[PDB]
């Protein structure tokens, strides 16, 4: 046993010490070095760790391929395994066709799930060399990306399948040829032959055995029941990981043969209870294809759960038996098995016995009939009966760990040649804290006919046996309550239907056409994209790259998994782990502090508290914050101390052991509970203009009602990281860190350290993602690890585990709006008042910038003569909510389209026509007194509506409308004005620092940081315009605070116009002095007038700087400009819902946006997508839950759903507006960045109209101005579509 | 810094140059990132050199604190670079010798 | 010359764009930076001395 | 410089001098070095990128 031997890109691994709890992900990490493999969640659910893995396969005689999750995946599991990272298929000196490809095509953004998706896509080819486009998508089910928006991935990588000017060209990429893939371990080969012994391995806490044969598994098992199975890990990973729970004693069967077997009886396929998710889901596809229909009910019921279960990755570790017997409460299987009746066989030392899955198989809480000494064998899925039917559901959604998700299998047999119920079986999971069977209603419809009354009594007992108490846990009592009648529904019609197909139509009924739809399952529709941007001048010299789709200058690097991000970078041999102690009390005294525990951890050195900061414990933008809290903390989340160990284990393990002890005190939490105890952040905010009192007067109608936004968290790929790396000289500590703020977080390093800035550094490379996530929330990491770095004299690094980072760092801030519209019958609206509320949490931070930004868009795209706006700020005790791209303007937004949309309804007009007739028109001015000075909005308005043809197609969704009756669709076109620059004046500057060595090559260095926007590739673009060399010889390494001090953050889109400025001032300062020398040699080259210069003594260095002129607005006169200019967009988009389950489809979207005269179009149709598709998260998917006491339970992508590959508009259109130079700004240019986010509104009132359609057909009568908060989850649009499903009338 | 007191020079230089305590003066390193083409430290030349250049430097930034400073006369140092710094003044630039 | 610290340098490769910092104990940045360019055949602006 | 704490992945460097003041280099010979544990290679002019 003890060693561990396994290969790594074809590198022999020997591990004489094998730890039980060591991950390939750290292995591969800080043992072997390769950082390309990632740590995006350490849950299964982002894909940024997946790597491949190759082995021969025992009973197959044949080499196997296939991706998992490096963060599940313990390396005592992969003995003689061969694993492939990123770094083993290619580098940047030679890249591998799928690295190429996603680089080339634009589809690497940040970059930080380059390398996951890349693997992903890398496996694929290696199982299938010619994959359908529909295979090429299923590849990344298991992968997420904050930046890119999707489409790019897919389009680069369709050129794998079979199946005006570009953003990329694929005439240009390398041919793949396979047989120059890595070789498979030629020892593996042979190791191959030697029998495969048991194995043990011996961490510090937990014992490993590797069983072999089934008489050493049983035997264990009966000497000790304590030993923990574990086979694929993807679950015991999360609860050792995230649960603190720990298993001493682990036994691996993966490797025993029974446990893999795939038997075909004469009733039904038995496997065996390791076989992995993704062998059951082969093999029954397989069946399904071959066998009769009438056989394969049930294979088809459970090929539906296993479609959407997770991704490859976990489907191929994770078991069959691992799912079923971790008993969870929202097991998509289990339903199916029940209710189909599945036979599972149960073994023992000497004992043997089969029983078939019911409602006593599952006692209790994650619980079975399985005795101590017992391992689950196999399961047996039947084949269907004639006349026997199968269905099976799922929610579409999930917001609790393992409750509260209906999942559901329903079975029904029909008596010979009839329609009579002979069985009929309805179990759910979701409904109780167990998977359950509605024992007591089923068998009530024995011996009836499948009918209308059939319906209503089924519907009736689901309703009364699976109530659920107002009290239940996980909520969403009445979305779970219709979902199980609307499911039972879908299976009566899909009954009816099947019935029809044997013939018994004249028996049954023959089923309402218009319903036919209400029964289609899943279907993959076709992709189409289409981007359009304007070609540069003819003229433009080949070598000026301003306005051509130049890729993100990184995008190989990352592609490759060559690109440095922070906690990449290789640790000192003395640096040590930091990790967070934070409160779990919303409000409370801290009455005492208790490290007793933490002290007996291996490698503990010391707890930093309030007491530890040498000069002030006062931090945040607004000095109202505590580095680490003292006597009190404001909210769960709050920091307390710090924890310093040798690792990062060592680390989380001694801040378990930090025992702290409350008083609890009196706490705010939502918005009521501010406005209820005046609880603020300042005074009201306030803008108005004109009569209130006259508009509302004069207008034909008045509308009045209320809105909330939910917040969102950032979720960018990469978390909060900082390492800090002390001198020990006069102060000094230079500090990499993951931040949009090196100015921010080297002041409060300084000021807490007691130590003028001079001393402090602060060094940028890029982000894994920021989107305001970190413009100040990181320096909260930042400060403490400084802190640490300061008292051991020696460096400390920091990431933040997913749940660590969701919970302290905040995020957008949740919004509750307050109207009343005036307006005309024409829709004309007159007069507007708006009161609005956002949640700040516990520190000021942004909050008040972001109200008053909201504020400043509370029009839109509106010209309102009368109108007021107000908005307080609530402190609460929550963690303090921050910048998220946006910036309170999305909000703001959001509420202005809600209250026009109710104007166009109550108006009868076409909602086009409303907000047209009510839109800006050039030269008018807002609400806040700013003139709009080329107001283009209207060119993208037109454009829009013609190029999407949206006229025909509000035909084509009132056609459809009438035609189905449980799907419903809508379309609506949205438009928008975003203010481009800082609401705070000053902060719109930016420097740049360039110097030009004797080579001739250029290093250029700007305020701005890369955060995946590619800012730098752009300020390169600038910069080789501008010196007229090519973009080749400049070159950008990063941001730092020594090179170029007192630097805004990178945010409000207005990093690429402020440094752009500040570049190219450098630029023609360094023209100037080299003058006199090309003037001297004309054609001489470059070189020789840089070198010219230097041997004559002139200086090749320069500093560049930049301040937006005009710009200062005055709440208290209504006066001055706040913006620059403004950016304009507008968007059409088409939906398709389920008025049954609440879930639908994002058909298509077609936008055009003005970003003047883009500096790169492939960059900024990428900006484009990017924030379009987080604000369809804002509005559709994103949602966050707080108990009631302030804690935050989404903590993780397991319930926290940001979108997938598969979430955008099917047909995603983008045009960029043709001829539309903004002279203000770098070379005619316009800011991209947020502008487009509040687009994704557009999907948001499509679904709206949908809704209202459903409304119409079920619900009262009249058109209802019904209500829908933000985000539209299934749950809301489920709750709105009012029907006798939701009113209980079928019963 | 070679042990002959360069930067200690250096800060001397600036001190006078700027008006303020050497104490609010700091030199951590030299780095071919933040002056670039430099000649070595040599032929006893380099607190001539370099004196010169952290002179010029120094007198681009008082020129660009003048109005400020102008303003207020007695203000203090700190209050003159945080109106220089929230009127969008660049608080940073290279200086050169020949 | 006899200064007590010998000569020294550490080179701390960044993986990316030929991209090197280098620790040196000398009195020509300019020259230690340019040799290891041309030696290593990368832009003067991808090493930092 | 030599202060400076190594990074966990460090390696150190040695140099291999001439002992003859003017002579053709007729062979080079590594094998004895390659059994020094640590080993890690011998880099010469052929190295030089
Ligand atoms: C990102 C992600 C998304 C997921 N989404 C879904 C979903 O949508 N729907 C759904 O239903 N599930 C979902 N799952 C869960 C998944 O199906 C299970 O985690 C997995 O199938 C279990 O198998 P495993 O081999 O990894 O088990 P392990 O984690 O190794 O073990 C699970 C448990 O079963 C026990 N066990 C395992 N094998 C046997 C045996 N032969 N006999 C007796 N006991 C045994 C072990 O002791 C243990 O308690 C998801 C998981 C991840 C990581
Ligand atoms: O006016 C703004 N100020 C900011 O600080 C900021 N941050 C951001 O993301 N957007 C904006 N907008
Ligand atoms: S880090 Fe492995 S799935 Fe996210
Ligand atoms: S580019 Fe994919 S997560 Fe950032
Ligand atoms: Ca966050
Ligand atoms: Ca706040």
């Amino acid at each position: 046993a003890d060693e561990l031997v396994f290969f790594v890109n074809g590198k022999k691994v020997v591990e004489k010490n094998a730890d039980p709890e060591t991950t390939l992900l750290v292995y591969l990490r800080r043992k072997l070095g390769l950082c390309g493999t990632k740590l995006g969640c350490g849950e299964g659910g982002c894909g940024a760790c997946t790597v491949m893995i190759s082995k021969y396969d025992r009973l197959q005689n044949k080499i196997v391929h296939f991706s998992v999750n490096a963060c599940l995946a313990p390396i005592c599991s992969l003995h003689h395994v061969a694993v492939t990272t990123v770094e083993g298929i290619g580098n940047t000196q030679k890249l591998h066709p799928v690295q190429e490809r996603i680089a080339r095509s634009h589809g690497s953004q940040c970059g930080f799930c380059t390398p996951g998706i890349v693997m992903s896509m890398y496996t694929l080819l290696r199982n299938q060399p010619e994959p359908t486009v529909e295979e090429i998508e299923n590849a990344f089910q298991g992968n997420l990306c904050r930046c890119t928006g999707y489409r790019p991935i897919l389009q680069g990588f369709r050129t794998f399948a079979k199946d005006s000017p570009s953003l990329f060209n694929p005439e240009d990429f390398k041919p793949l040829d396979p047989t120059q893939e890595p070789i498979f371990p030629p020892e593996l080969l042979r190791l191959k032959d030697t029998p495969q012994k048991k194995l043990r391995f011996e961490g510090e806490r937990v014992t490993w055995i590797q069983a072999s044969t089934m008489e050493e598994l049983l035997d264990l098992k009966a000497q000790h029941p304590d030993a923990k199975l574990v086979v694929g890990n993807t679950e015991i990973g999360i609860e050792m990981k995230f649960k603190n729970m720990l298993f001493p004693l682990i036994v691996c069967p993966a490797w025993i043969p029974e446990l893999n077997s795939v038997v075909h009886g004469p009733e039904g396929i038995s496997f065996g209870a390791s076989c992995p998710l993704s062998l059951v889901e082969s093999v029954l596809a397989e069946e399904i294809a071959k066998l009769p229909e009438q056989k394969t009910e049930v294979f088809r019921g459970v090929m539906e759960q296993l479609r959407a279960l997770a991704g490859k990755q976990v489907k191929s570790v994770a078991s069959i038996g691992g799912n079923i017997i971790t008993a969870s409460p929202i097991s998509d299987l289990n339903p199916v098995f029940m209710a189909s009746g599945a036979k599972l066989t149960l073994v023992s030392r000497g004992t043997r016995r089969t029983v078939r899955m019911d409602h006593t198989f599952f006692p209790g809480y994650r619980k079975t009939l399985l005795r101590p000494e017992e391992i689950l064998l196999s399961i047996e899925i039947p084949y269907s009966k004639e006349g026997e039917f199968f269905s099976a559901f799922k929610q579409a959604s999930r917001r609790e760990d393992d409750i509260a998700k209906v999942t559901s299998g329903m079975r029904v047999l029909f008596k010979p040649g009839t329609i009579e119920v002979q069985e009929l079986s309805l179990c759910f999971g979701g409904m109780a804290d167990r998977t359950i069977s509605a024992l007591k209603t089923t068998p009530k419809q024995l011996s009836k006919s499948w009918n209308e009354e059939l319906l209503q009594s089924v519907c009736a007992g689901l309703a009364e046996e699976l109530q659920l108490a107002p009290d239940a846990p996980g909520g969403m009592v009445e979305f779970r309550r219709t979902l199980t009648l609307s499911f039972f529904f879908k299976f009566y019609l899909t009954v009816l239907q099947k019935l029809g197909r044997a013939d018994l139509e004249d028996m049954c009924g023959k089923l309402d056409p218009t319903f036919a739809s209400a029964t289609l399952l899943f279907q993959k529709d076709p992709p189409a994209n289409v981007q359009l941007f304007q070609e540069v001048p003819k003229d433009q010299s080949e070598e000026d790259m301003v306005g051509r789709p130049l890729p993100h200058l990184a995008a190989n690097m990352q592609a490759s998994g060559e690109a440095v991000y922070c906690d990449d970078i290789p640790r000192y041999e003395n640096e040590l782990s930091l990790r967070l102690v934070t409160s779990t009390r919303a409000h409370a005294k801290i009455t005492s502090i208790d490290t007793s525990e933490a002290k007996k951890v291996p490698g503990f050195v010391c707890f930093l508290t309030a007491e530890d900061v040498p000069n002030s414990n006062a931090t945040g933008l607004f000095n109202d914050e505590t580095v680490f809290a003292k006597d009190e903390v404001t909210c769960v989340g709050h920091i307390i101390g710090a924890v310093v160990a040798d690792t990062p284990e060592h680390a989380q393990r001694a801040a378990r052991g930090v025992k702290i002890t409350y008083e609890d005190l009196p706490a705010i939490i939502t918005i009521q509970d501010a406005i209820n105890n005046n609880s603020f952040y300042g005074s009201e905010i306030k803008i108005e203009k004109g009569d209130l009192k006259k508009g509302f007067s004069e207008a034909d109608n008045v509308v009045s009602g209320e809105l909330y936004i939910g917040g969102q968290e950032h979720f960018y790929l990469e978390t909060n990281c900082t390492i800090a790396v002390p001198k020990g000289e006069a102060g000094e500590m230079e500090l990499f860190v993951s931040t949009q703020n090196t100015m921010k977080t080297q002041s409060f390093v300084a000021k807490m350290l007691g130590v003028p800035d001079n001393r402090i550094v602060v060094r940028v490379k890029r982000m894994g993602g920021g989107f305001g996530g970190k413009e100040t929330r990181s320096t909260v990491v930042s400060t403490a690890l400084a802190l640490a770095a300061h008292k051991t004299g020696r460096p400390v690094r920091c990431m933040l585990d997913r749940d660590e980072d969701m919970l302290i760092t905040g995020g957008r801030h949740p919004f509750l709006a307050k109207y009343k519209v005036g307006f005309m019958k024409t829709g004309t609206v007159v007069a507007l008042e708006v009161a609005h509320f956002s949640n700040g949490g516990n520190t000021e931070d942004l909050s008040r910038s972001i109200m008053e930004r909201a504020l400043f868009h509370m029009d839109n795209a509106y010209k309102i003569p009368n109108i007021r706006g107000t908005g307080r700020i609530c402190k609460t005790n929550l963690p303090s909510n921050t910048a998220f791209r946006g910036f309170g303007g999305p909000q703001g937004m959001l509420i202005a389209e809600y209250w026009m949309s109710e104007v166009a309804i109550t108006c009868g007009l076409p909602a086009e026509e409303v907000r047209r007739k009510n839109m800006y028109k050039e030269g008018d001015l807002t609400h806040f007194n700013q003139k709009l000075e080329g107001f283009t909005l209207p060119r993208c308005w037109d454009e829009c509506i013609a190029s999407s043809q949206y006229l025909a197609r509000k035909r084509e969704v009132e056609k459809f409308n009438r035609e189905n009756c449980w799907k419903k669709r809508g379309l609506c076109i949205i438009p928008t004005k975003f203010g481009i620059s800082f609401t705070l004046p000053f902060l719109n500057q930016g420097g740049a620092l360039v110097h030009v060595y004797t080579d001739g090559s250029v290093l250029l260095t700007h305020g701005g940081t890369e955060m995946g926007q590619g800012l730098h590739t752009k300020m390169v673009q600038v910069a080789s315009r501008a010196l007229k060399i090519p973009t080749s010889k400049i070159h950008i390494s990063e941001t730092s605070t020594n090179t170029v001090p007192n630097t805004s953050p990178t945010a409000a889109s207005a990093s690429a116009d402020l440094n752009g400025q500040g570049v190219y001032e450098a630029c023609q300062t360094i023209l100037k002095r080299l003058e006199p020398f090309k003037k001297k040699k004309p054609t001489g080259p470059w070189e020789a007038w840089v070198m010219d210069a230097y041997t004559s003594a002139v200086s090749l260095s320069a500093t560049g700087f930049y301040k937006t002129p005009n710009l200062g607005y005055s709440f208290e006169t209504n006066s001055g400009n706040p913006f620059h200019y403004f950016s304009y967009g507008v968007a059409c988009s088409e939906v398709e819902i389920d008025c049954l389950t609440g879930d639908h489809k994002n058909l298509r979207t077609d936008i055009v946006m003005d970003v003047g005269s883009s500096l790169n179009p492939a960059i900024d149709i990428g900006q484009v997508e990017g924030a379009f598709v987080q604000g369809l998260g804002l509005f559709t998917m994103e949602e966050l839950h707080y108990s009631p006491e302030g804690s935050l339970h989404t903590r993780g992508p397991s319930t926290y759903k940001i979108p997938a590959f598969g979430s955008i508009p099917i047909e995603f259109r983008v045009s960029l507006l043709r001829d539309c130079p903004n002279k203000r700004a770098i070379y005619a240019s316009k800011a991209v960045g947020e502008p487009p986010l509040f687009l994704a509104s557009s999907i948001f009132f499509a679904i709206k109209d949908a809704i209202r359609a459903a409304r119409a057909q079920h619900g009262d009568n009249a058109k209802q101005l019904f209500q829908l908060d933000s985000p539209a989850t299934p749950e809301k649009i489920r709750n709105a579509c009012v029907d006798q499903f939701t009113t209980l009338c079928v019963t």
